[PDB]
């Protein structure tokens, strides 16, 4: 029978950063689609875009720098091409703000990297970065905290947001995330990202959602889930999960950011992709 970790979200990580889940959240209304690219499982275990199946390769880059550019390769330290996808397994794909990430090395005694995700230096997807002052050697990097961007100008941080993998341009991007509708809306995980500022990280799916979906590899036009309070067992709420890996719920007017987050998402039955779910 199909199902999800038996775990609280409050105890599981958010798949975008190495973060534990703070709360649960909805898109604001300039917010239709969505495309993120780490964090995206089919409830049938295939993972999408540069998702990993551990936390342990998120938000991570692996390369050497020459003085002036940052060739890339898998965590690994196996090769990547272009053909493969928008950048690197684990790959940071916070778009919309600049990275500062704690670059380390294997057999060497840390160094922020300031990387400025916007200019045509920009060209993970190609596995060339710019090295923004990084010397040469080999390095082993993870997001560590965020600021506004420095490009859009003036502008703040925008979490939503993928950054610009190329330029080239068919970056073999994994497909957007839309909103089933009628009333249904997508559901976020989010955590909280250091920074000067109060930056909320959403993703459609907890880490070990993740690891657990690409593990249980079961074969539904949609899954029906209860959240559940562990203790009591009382059904805090209906939700839809679909096959595309992400779930769904219909706030109770103008959501899920009322729930308490020491509850577990429960996989009561699977139906129809239309199915009318009770306000929240």
């Amino acid at each position: 029978p199909f199902t999800l970790p038996n775990l609280p979200l409050s105890s599981l990580s958010n798949s975008r950063a190495p973060l534990p889940i703070s709360s649960m959240g909805i898109s604001p209304d300039n917010v239709q689609s969505v495309q993120f690219q780490n964090g995206r499982c089919t409830l049938d275990g295939r993972l999408v875009g540069t998702t990993p199946v551990s936390l342990s390769h998120v938000a991570k880059i692996r390369g050497t720098s020459n003085g002036t550019v940052i060739n890339l390769t898998e965590l690994d330290g196996t090769p990547f091409h272009p053909f493969e996808g928008p950048a690197p397994i684990g790959f940071p794909d916070l778009g919309g703000c600049d990275w500062h990430i704690n670059m380390t090395q294997f057999g060497h005694s840390q160094t922020q990297y300031d990387v400025d995700t916007t200019p045509d230096t920009f060209v993970p997807h190609l596995g060339s970065i710019q090295a923004n002052g990084i010397g040469s050697g080999n390095y082993v990097g993870v997001l560590s905290w965020i600021s506004p961007p420095s490009h859009p100008s003036g502008s703040q941080v925008d979490l939503w947001k993928i950054p610009n993998y190329g330029s080239t341009e068919a970056t073999h991007l994994a497909p957007s995330v839309y909103p089933p509708g009628f009333g249904e809306v997508l559901v976020f995980f989010m955590s909280k990202m250091p920074g000067p500022g109060a930056y909320n990280l959403p993703c459609l799916l907890p880490q070990e959602y993740i690891s657990h979906l690409a593990s249980e590899q079961a074969p539904g036009e949609a899954a029906l889930l209860h959240y559940v309070d562990p203790d009591t067992g009382r059904n805090l709420g209906e939700f839809k999960a679909y096959p595309d890996g992400f779930l769904t719920c219909v706030p109770n007017g103008a959501g899920p950011q009322q729930l308490p987050i020491n509850g577990v998402f429960v996989f009561v039955s699977w139906v129809s992709r239309f199915y009318q779910l009770k306000p929240v």
